[PDB]
DNA sequence: CGCCGCGTCAGACTCGTAGGATTATAGCATACGTGAGGTGGGATGTCAAGGCCTTTTTTGCCTAAAATGTGATCTAGATCACATTTTA
């Protein structure tokens, strides 16, 4: 599954790897929410693979942006 | 053996001049801890009157005793117009 939706991830990721912070980055930590919706997906819901992991890999990123990138931690809610 | 290609590595010295950055990234719910706020409470620090001792300020006082007064009786100084008289 994962080895599958590493284009998935990559595609996702470098729609953010503007001068954020790096390239590789947004795409490792695209892996992690992708390994998480693997963990989590049901194909009962019949729904597409795609849409799941595409939110979850997209929480990922957008707060690992977030939470590094600064060497100053400005957290979440400012 | 002797190229050839690629790559590594230095490029003088002291002063002065200016301020200075930028893109876009979801959103709300849970639940937990830490910062700025209260709060009585030991405990410390202050400020105004009183009891121990010595010193200081009044102040007794203690007797040597030298000083302060009594006043009629004197005394040895002190004068002034005339008659010379001396000295530089």
């Amino acid at each position: 599954m994962v080895e599958a939706n590493l284009r998935l991830v990559i595609s996702i990721a470098k729609k953010y790897t503007n001068r954020g912070l790096q390239f590789l980055d947004l795409i490792q930590e695209g892996n992690i929410g992708l390994m998480k919706a693997v963990d989590k997906f049901e194909y009962r819901r019949g729904y597409k693979f795609s849409t799941y992991a595409t939110w979850w890999i997209r929480q990922a990123i957008t707060r690992s942006i977030a939470d590094q990138a600064r060497t100053i931690r400005i957290p979440v809610h400012m």
